[PDB]
């Protein structure tokens, strides 16, 4: 049962856990154990070796959004002279899912090869939990009464089990799915309700909108007034219009009260307001919660936050000295590259003895909505509270290609938020094609404390959308002590 | 004929000339005249109000490349489950050209509105030339014996007439076209030869490749071993492979010696080697030369360089005090945003009395090839001569989508060149989808003297191609005193 001492035992072979494990083994020559619940994607556990991103997150959803974008490309090609039989166009969901599955499986297999070929980096199949401060027990199932496969003696323990979809406690919740199941639907739904205002709901609404069979309809509902809270307000409003223009129904200030089955097997959703909707799939995407319930954290007294995340300091330390937590389990920025950076920083701190912490400010991120979002740093509302004088530079225009394409609704939006006292760029927010690619090097600019003048004195690359960031010299409006106004008082 | 004094007379209403004119009129309250040969795009002189970029350059080119990209999208859609009758797919070139024409004409019309609505900004139709230091004459044609339309008295003169396609002196050059005429072909050529290894040749090869009718073939020829001289060598090699994979024939070490007309109107090209090729169109894209012949610069003695550009200092000043030159006529970086920047800087210097100059280093640019290129700063061969220790960081990978799409040849290439003594990024070179958009903010990073660690300590955006720029920690190889090697001593 008991193992030889590992320097590090990682529970969860995902984005953060694999970076920590790999770095500890290869950069510092340490003996590392990594635990996960299966070696390949999909039911019943969905996540697997590689993590949520590889298996049921960033990687497959990006492939599926790319697939969905072809609906727009096929239509838009006509404006540039492409002609074909429109009545022959069919979207084969089964083919998409099969191709996605092969791609994810290849990644699963490549991670299996990493463990085989790397000395001092060992994989253990099963469910990890804390028996004591220096013992991780690996059992056959999530049930703590299931059979022990081994006990891993651990000098250090890393909790990196990620998050899991939140499901509301409403009648007929068992008739709904999450993003996990959406990845394995045997057929594309004719009618679908995506529940939530966040990026997962918005992204899947776009995917379903493109692959739906004839006479179909995608509806997104959100309990508050405006989707995508935490993103730039102009972009939130503008994405809503552009989703609507592509046939997606957006129900704001609406929330399901119950779901029941119609006699034909479809789902009848009743909302709190009294509204109803019949759909084939109800996909819940209202949040993700830290995955702590199976770790038996009470055995060692690892503290959780009020919201349920493992409580950590800036260096990923729990209240128990040799036990650390990174990634989505900490309930902060649920992004793969953040988990990776936290894992790397942790290993440098613990095994390199040079403390390093992840900077959670000015992190660039994206929403692969159609059209997509790219963002880095503060929205103007948040900046207006932290700084006395804030300037907002805004450009909004339909690119010339979309006059020709017939998608006149596709406005590109670029916004730069600054501290007007010294011109320091506090945030950049982009909506439109290429936005996720444009924003990466903007992340590097914000790390370097770029000012607005560093942007407008840089020579543009023409013709691009990106050059709009270097063409904004004069603020569109300001915030003075929190108060919006077009001009500054003298 | 002789006007009242203008503060500035601009010859050429293009990228640089319009920026200068607008800024001088609106920011400094000056009285400005701008001269161009046409009010809208197309034959006989092609460029017009708006410049080369608007009329027969960046703007229409980009729309046409966007059109061409749909051949790849339609094909690649099948990998993601899209099904349709492939046998019904046709590319209507006439429809592309008509849409392009409307878009460009709208821009021409908006520029007419600018002149109508702006006090002290006046447009004059005709051919500008220098009569004397303080007089620009506007004539009916480029012939200096043609009729005078008016004489413009000028306190300052800006030469901003751009450039023009270079045509080799071969027998049957009259049977060839340039990029100018390519924009107005009534039908897409079944067979086309694009002559030259530069960006225009490569871009048009991609355009013609997508719109060619059945049984078609695009051939690109270049007189030396490898296309795209001046770009990163890895990218030059890789883009050659990717063009070939999309069906374009690349003829290196070949150059046309003559062209004759076949009896069906097609062209018979004979190369210097003795090889021959029959094509429907021969597009010369061997270079662009400064447009100085019609300005009568000998009347005032404005100095040209040995290459033929108007000689200028770093502030765009000629050898004659009140006469300046910006844009492609200076024969340096032939890019629209550089011409614009030069025009703004000139006006601040002359009318603001606060001297400003354009920085011609670390300028980001793109090639809208399929796949496209984005680049900023130095290639490693140039860096290795100027710096003692240079590191090259390189990543080349086929993106995951392109396993599914069936275009496995579409490798993304990311290269960072640094001064290894302090880690300062000297250049960044990208090949693959998104490269032109990725490289813009990289331009800003280089202005801020970004080091390699500023890239690899920035958190990635995932999944993107761009995040490869933040994932390269260890050099792939070095140059030490100009000598390539895998490891340092
Ligand atoms: C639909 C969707 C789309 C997303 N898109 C993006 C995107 O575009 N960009 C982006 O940056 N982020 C995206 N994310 C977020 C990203 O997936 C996460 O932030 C990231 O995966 C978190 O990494 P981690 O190391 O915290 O945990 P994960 O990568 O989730 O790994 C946790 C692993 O632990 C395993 N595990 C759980 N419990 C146990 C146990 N008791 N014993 C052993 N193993 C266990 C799981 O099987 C899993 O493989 C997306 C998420 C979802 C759901
Ligand atoms: C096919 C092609 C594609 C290109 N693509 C790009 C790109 O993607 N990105 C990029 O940055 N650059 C591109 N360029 C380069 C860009 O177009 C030029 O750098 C830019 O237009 C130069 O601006 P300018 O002010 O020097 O002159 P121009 O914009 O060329 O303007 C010169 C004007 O002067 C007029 N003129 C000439 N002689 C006289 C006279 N005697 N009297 C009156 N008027 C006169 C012409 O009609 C013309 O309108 C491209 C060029 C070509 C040919
Ligand atoms: C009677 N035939 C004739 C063909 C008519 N069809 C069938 N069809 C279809 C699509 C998927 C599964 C089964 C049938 C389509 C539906 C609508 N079009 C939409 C094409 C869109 C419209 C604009 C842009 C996006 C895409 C572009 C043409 C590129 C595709 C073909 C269509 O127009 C078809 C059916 O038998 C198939 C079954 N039908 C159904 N379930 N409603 C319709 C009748
Ligand atoms: C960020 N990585 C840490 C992860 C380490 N490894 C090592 N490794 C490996 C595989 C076989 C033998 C030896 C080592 C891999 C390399 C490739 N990965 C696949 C990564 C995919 C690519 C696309 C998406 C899914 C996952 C994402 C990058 C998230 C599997 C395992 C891997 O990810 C740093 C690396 O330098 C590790 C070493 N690398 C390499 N040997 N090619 C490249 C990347
Ligand atoms: C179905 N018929 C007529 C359609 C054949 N055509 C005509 N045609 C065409 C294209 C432009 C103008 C005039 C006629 C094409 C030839 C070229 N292909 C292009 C294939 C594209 C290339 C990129 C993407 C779209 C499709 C993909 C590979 C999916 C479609 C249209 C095509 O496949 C075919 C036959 O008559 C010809 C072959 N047959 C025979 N030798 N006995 C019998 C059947
Ligand atoms: C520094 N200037 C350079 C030249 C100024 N003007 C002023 N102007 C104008 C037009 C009518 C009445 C008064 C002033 C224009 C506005 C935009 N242009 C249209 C040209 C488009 C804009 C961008 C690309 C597509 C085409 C390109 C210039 C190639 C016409 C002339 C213009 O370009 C830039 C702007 O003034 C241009 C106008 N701007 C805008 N509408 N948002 C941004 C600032």
């Amino acid at each position: 049962h008991m193992s030889k001492a590992f320097d590090l035992v990682v529970i969860g072979a995902g984005s953060g856990g694999l970076e920590a494990g790999w770095n500890a083994a290869t950069l510092y020559g340490k003996r590392v154990a990594v635990v996960d619940v299966q070696t390949s994607h999909g039911p019943p556990f969905y996540a697997a070796l590689g993590g949520t991103c590889v298996n049921v997150g960033c990687v497959p959803k990006k492939l599926m959004v790319t697939g969905a974008q072809y609906m727009d490309h096929l239509r838009e090609s006509a404006g540039f002279g492409w002609e074909f039989d429109g009545s022959s166009v069919k979207a084969n969901w089964k083919k998409l899912i099969a191709a996605k599955n092969e791609a994810v499986l290849d990644i699963n297999k490549s991670y299996e090869g990493m463990f085989n070929d790397t000395e001092g980096l060992d994989f253990f199949l099963g469910w990890g939990s804390l028996e004591s401060k220096n013992v991780v027990v690996v059992r056959e199932t999530a049930d703590p009464k299931s059979a022990v496969k081994e006990r891993l003696q651990a000098d250090h323990i890393l909790l990196a089990t990620g998050s899991w979809p939140q499901m509301p406690a409403i009648p007929g919740i068992e008739h709904c799915i999450s993003s996990n199941e959406a990845f394995y639907l045997p057929e594309p739904p004719r009618r679908v309700l995506t529940v939530g205002g966040g990026f997962i709901s918005v992204e899947f609404a776009g995917i379903f909108n493109a692959y739906k069979p004839p006479g179909g309809k995608v509806t997104l509902c959100y309990r508050n007034n405006l989707i995508l809270r935490g993103f730039d307000e102009t972009i939130r409003e503008e994405v809503t219009k552009q989703l609507t223009a592509n046939g997606i129904e957006i129900m704001t200030n609406e929330n399901p009260a119950k779901v029941s089955l119609n006699t034909d097997g479809s789902k009848h959703v009743t909302f709190e307001s009294g509204k109803t909707l019949d759909v084939d799939v109800v996909m819940m995407a209202i949040g993700r919660i830290p995955r702590t319930n199976d770790l038996q954290l009470g055995n060692v007294g690892v503290k959780l936050t009020p919201k349920g995340g493992v409580q950590v300091d800036e260096f990923s330390r729990t209240n128990v000295p040799n036990i650390y937590a990174i990634g989505d389990i900490t309930d902060r920025l649920m992004l793969t590259p953040v988990a990776i950076n936290e894992g790397a920083a942790l290993v440098d701190t613990v095994f390199g003895n040079k403390p390093r912490k992840t900077d959670h400010t000015r992190v660039a991120s994206a929403v692969f909505s159609i059209p997509p979002i790219g963002t880095c740093g503060l929205i103007e509302e948040v900046a207006a509270k932290e700084f006395e004088k804030v300037a907002v530079y805004m450009s909004s225009f339909t690119p010339l290609m979309h006059n020709i394409s017939g998608s006149k609704y596709k406005k590109f939006v670029a916004k730069i938020v600054t501290n007007h006292s010294d011109g320091t760029v506090l945030g950049v927010h982009l909506l439109g094609d290429g936005a996720p690619e444009i924003i990466q090097a903007v992340g590097v600019c914000l790390r370097l404390n770029a000012k607005i003048s560093d942007f407008y004195n840089t020579i543009g690359v023409h013709p691009t959308s990106a050059e709009e960031l270097c063409s904004m010299r004069t603020p569109s409006y300001y915030y003075v002590k929190g108060e919006k106004m077009e001009k500054l008082p003298d």
